């Protein structure tokens, strides 16, 4: 009921370093935002409203999005290793289309 959830592993980017992101997380595709969660059970860390994203994309090894300046994380690129990048991408495209 909270949205589709995927285990991911963060890759080094400026924004990920600034936000202290390292290792594995759940990325959840919600109705109006993405949320990053860690094990405490799952605890939320950051959320990015779709309206505040610049772009997003994927290949067979990763999923990546770029946050604008108004996100709580600050602006920049967040990239995550996953073999489910197309699944995340489709979930996000769909949630944005529904919005």
């Amino acid at each position: 009921p909270l949205g589709s959830q995927f285990w991911v592993t963060v890759q080094r980017t400026e924004a990920a370093e600034r936000c202290g992101l390292h290792g594995s997380y759940v990325l959840r595709v919600e109705a109006e935002r993405l949320t990053l969660l860690t094990v405490g059970i799952l605890e939320p860390l950051l959320s990015w409203p779709y309206t505040l994203l610049r772009r997003y994309g994927r290949d067979k090894v990763m999923f990546s999005f770029e946050a604008g300046r108004r996100c709580p994380s600050g602006p920049g690129t967040f990239t995550f290793q996953t073999a489910q990048g197309n699944d995340i991408f489709q979930a996000v495209e769909t949630a944005i289309h529904r919005q």
